[PDB]
């Protein structure tokens, strides 16, 4: 849905699973400075102050985004 | 409770309730332009390309925001 | 970008060009507040509660920031 | 208030003022990318996907827009 974090392999932005991106929106909605995660057993951390997500079984550091909707929204 | 109505009686933002809240963030994060809800006895519509709340019992108009936490987080 | 609501005409209207400038550097500079003038009456943005305020009456009128997509459409 | 993110580092990284500027200025005037240079680097910023172009190599960096809180905290 609204987070996303940055795959340099393929060079592009890319979502998370619906139940990830819950968990991450979640954690940041409710003031949270980090939040973990899993993909099966693979264990990961979103850090908030950072803006960073840090594989917590090959210690890479990939970079997060929130996308953010247009305030007023357009006619359609 | 991210989105807030302004009160011009006590010249105050107001919080919705949660379940309300969640009503109007769920469609706002699903890209409808409007939702409607229900608080008390009256039905309001929440016009996303305005801003604005409509009471659809009396027509009153109030306006409306959406809270937003800073990007990246403090410590 | 910034705008007013209006209770007489039930609509959020938009600030003056040089008032629109006015509050926006101090919102970029991280102020609290910023004073302007509207017609001829003296107003105080109070960023903590997003409202504007008319220093002599004390009527408060709420007021928003447009805010741009992220990323933008194509 | 623009940062690109070092894959080397793992860490968001500051723009110089200048190129700060450039960016920020065509992000408010609504175009969809823009081209700027540090020394004799040579890069696209395409806002449609939040990423910075090296237009020699083609590496991609990621880009991010910092933003403030609404409303504002009380200091
Ligand atoms: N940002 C603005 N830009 C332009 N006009 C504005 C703005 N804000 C308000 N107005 C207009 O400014 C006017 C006043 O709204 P207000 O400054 O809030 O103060 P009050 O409501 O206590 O009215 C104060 C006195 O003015 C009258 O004579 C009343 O009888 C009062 O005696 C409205 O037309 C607004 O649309
Ligand atoms: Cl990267
Ligand atoms: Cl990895
Ligand atoms: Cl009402
Ligand atoms: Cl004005
Ligand atoms: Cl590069």
């Amino acid at each position: 849905n609204n987070w996303r974090w940055f795959d340099d392999r393929s060079g592009r932005w890319c979502s998370y699973s619906a139940s990830n991106n819950s968990t991450i929106d979640s954690a940041w909605k409710s003031g949270e400075t980090s939040v973990r995660f899993t993909a099966g057993r693979r264990r990961y951390t979103v850090q908030f102050t950072t803006m960073v997500q840090v594989n917590e079984e090959t210690g890479n550091r990939r970079p997060v985004m929130l996308t953010l909707l247009r305030v007023p929204r357009l006619n359609k």
